[PDB]
């Protein structure tokens, strides 16, 4: 339904508030209704709003890039790389003061001209290692 | 220019040749002069037909499952699922016998009618981690 030049500004708002740490751009590109794949997450658009507020707090230098972007119908294919230096806990890791730069791949699910869910895969090994908590 | 459907048969090779064990079908998804992003693996698709033989011989029950197909242009995204359990060394993991199931998506390029290049990601950490290594 919504054309591809329609899903690259979608993409524009999504990346400008992870790369500027301002959760209002999620509104532009995100269904209020939005369906987290992880229950933990509160349902709705404040499941992602707190993700924002959250990367704000523990990664400084935060950069997120769009490597490659696929579309069709109601489905939109993201490759990006996530990048910046931990200053606070990450998924389970303590604080390391490092740099990272992981790869990861995200599938959009398009509703009602927004993103209402994903389904999507990180290099969360590298993280790790990267991280100092693997070797 | 690849048909949707032309694109969903070449995916029906992929699965087929890692279901199988069969490199063969190989043959029929990917182009000849297939660039694997790994530089360590061999240039051309005998680096994709050792990954075949490798998880063939260390993999037991192995399902590899297609959940989303994505396609526009030349490229085309597959999100599946890798399932099996081990029975042999897989990453430095000694065989431990254990099940996994662990997601992964690829975005291929289409040359000559051919997947010739991937990206991806695949969660191996939780694969180290159902395999009892972290």
């Amino acid at each position: 339904e919504l054309d591809r030049a329609s899903v690259q500004q979608l993409m524009e708002h999504f990346l400008a508030a992870y790369n500027e740490g301002d959760p209002r751009h999620l509104d532009h590109c995100l269904h209020p209704e939005y369906r987290h794949p992880n229950p933990a997450v509160e349902r709705g658009i404040e499941g992602m709003r707190a993700a924002i507020r959250r990367w704000a707090s523990t990664v400084e230098d935060l950069s997120l890039t769009l490597d490659d972007l696929v579309v069709e119908g109601d489905k939109a294919v993201a490759r990006m790389t996530f990048s910046g230096r931990q200053v606070g806990p990450i998924l389970g890791i303590p604080a390391s003061g490092r740099r990272f730069s992981v790869g990861l791949i995200d599938i959009f699910l398009i509703e009602d001209g927004l993103f209402a869910q994903h389904w999507d895969e990180m290099d969360l090994l590298g993280l790790h290692r990267q991280l100092g908590a693997l070797p």
